[PDB]
């Protein structure tokens, strides 16, 4: 029922890059999803106490959210685009695992995921 530590957004010994694909993931992908009318539940880790979701972190062992992704991108946490793409996919998958079809939160995730998929389709070739 309590909250875990959030995911890592800083790890100095993890090697880093700032690639054109990672820049696109910040400037295009994250910014598009972040501004969306359905972004708000996803802009920070799930607070299972405040939301009265005592089983959330029993079920979800790889939590992820756009607040974490935003910090990771702004703090150049990643080596490659795939790591960041995986974080977005983890976020959506967690929502689908925890909840049930037709829930509002699932519809919200689906709308964000649609936009994510459109933007990933247009991922630039690495320079
Ligand atoms: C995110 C999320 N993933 N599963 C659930 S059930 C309730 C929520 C939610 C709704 C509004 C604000 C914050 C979280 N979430
Ligand atoms: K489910």
């Amino acid at each position: 029922s309590m909250n875990p530590p959030p995911p890592e957004t800083s790890n100095p010994n993890k090697p880093k890059r700032q690639t054109n694909q990672l820049q696109y993931l910040l400037r295009v992908v994250l910014k598009t999803l972040w501004k969306h009318q359905f972004a708000w539940p996803f802009q920070q880790p799930v607070d299972a106490v405040k939301l009265n979701l005592p089983d959330y972190y029993k079920i979800i062992k790889t939590p992820m959210d756009m607040g974490t992704i935003k910090k990771r991108l702004e703090n150049n946490y990643y080596w490659n685009a795939q790591e960041c793409i995986q974080d977005f996919n983890t976020m959506f998958t967690n929502c689908y695992i925890y909840n049930k079809p037709g829930d509002d939160i699932v519809l919200m995730a689906e709308a964000l995921e649609k936009l994510f998929l459109q933007k990933i389709n247009e991922l630039p070739t690495e320079e």
